[PDB]
């Protein structure tokens, strides 16, 4: 197979540095980028938590999340859930975290919201869509007020699937945290792998930023995206940010020179694209 040649980037003083604003371009154009993992965050507990949410109480510190299942919740799409695919998933909205998971692992959920905060207003501000705009385009993830799920991974190796099929993120933006092959994108018409980089996140978009900038000079893409076949097990977390969904308003495309307009809900967008995707 191919492999991607991605651009790489740093948070620094002034939001996203890439290597000169050539690179910046590309990223956002293709749609998918690594950043570089800030050397004082600790995402052991996050892995470790990823090899082991699905094993059951059983195994100590965090296989009893297996028995948090959607019924647990309310909301249908929070807890354990098997796939379809070989993934297994463990995902928990923002609000839950306190409550719900172990501490450490809602500290590193924190601290990927406040990462994942300043990559998407570095964004914004490069798409031309004016500051006060950018809360309601946003739906709240511009500050800190948007949905965010920090989702954990599971590859079963023994399913006879592909890992996860092709698919474009909910939401704006998803910052991933992956040690393993297995990862494809589509950035223009050809499958490619993603490099393994440990050291860095993958960030890509999702489709509520792909219909936010559809107007504006660089329409930015929900790239799509898979996991190939695994033969031995894998796993991977990553922190998914979202509209804000309290039972208010939507979701929004921007028009250069007259501001916001709504195009759907916040519910109508997820749950059309949990079929087709
Ligand atoms: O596990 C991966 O590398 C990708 C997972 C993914 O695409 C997703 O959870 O939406
Ligand atoms: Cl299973
Ligand atoms: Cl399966
Ligand atoms: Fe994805």
């Amino acid at each position: 197979d191919r492999t991607a040649d991605l651009e790489r980037a740093r948070l620094g003083d002034d939001g996203l540095d890439f290597q000169d604003d050539a690179a910046q371009a590309r990223a956002f154009a293709q749609g998918v980028f690594l950043l570089e993992i800030p050397e004082w965050l600790d995402l052991s507990a996050g892995d470790r938590f990823a090899r082991q949410f699905f094993q059951g109480t059983g195994v100590e510190p965090y296989g009893k999340y297996r028995d948090l299942s959607s019924e647990h919740f309310g909301d249908e799409l929070l807890g354990y859930h098997s796939r379809v695919d070989q993934l297994e998933q463990f995902l928990l909205e923002r609000r839950f975290w306190g409550e719900v998971y172990p501490s450490e692992i809602a500290t590193l959920g924190e601290h990927l919201t406040l990462l994942s905060h300043r990559v998407l207003r570095s964004v914004l501000a490069s798409a031309g869509i004016p500051e006060e705009d950018w809360h309601r385009a946003s739906g709240g993830c511009s500050e800190t007020n948007g949905s965010y799920h920090l989702t954990f991974n599971h590859y079963r190796s023994a399913h006879q699937d592909i890992g996860l099929s092709s698919h474009k993120d909910d939401g704006f933006i998803t910052v991933l945290r992956t040690t393993a092959q297995g990862l494809e994108v589509n950035r223009d018409d050809v499958w490619e792998k993603v490099p393994v980089d440990p050291a860095c996140f993958v960030v890509n978009f999702g489709l509520s930023m792909e219909i936010l900038t559809s107007a504006c000079v660089t329409p930015l893409s929900a790239i799509m995206h898979r996991v190939s076949h695994q033969n031995f097990d894998r796993s991977s977390f990553g922190h998914f940010s979202s509209s804000r969904c309290l039972p208010d308003d939507g979701i929004y495309r921007y028009l250069p020179s007259a501001g916001l307009e709504r195009v759907c809900g916040s519910r109508e967008l997820i749950e059309e694209n949990d079929h087709e995707i």
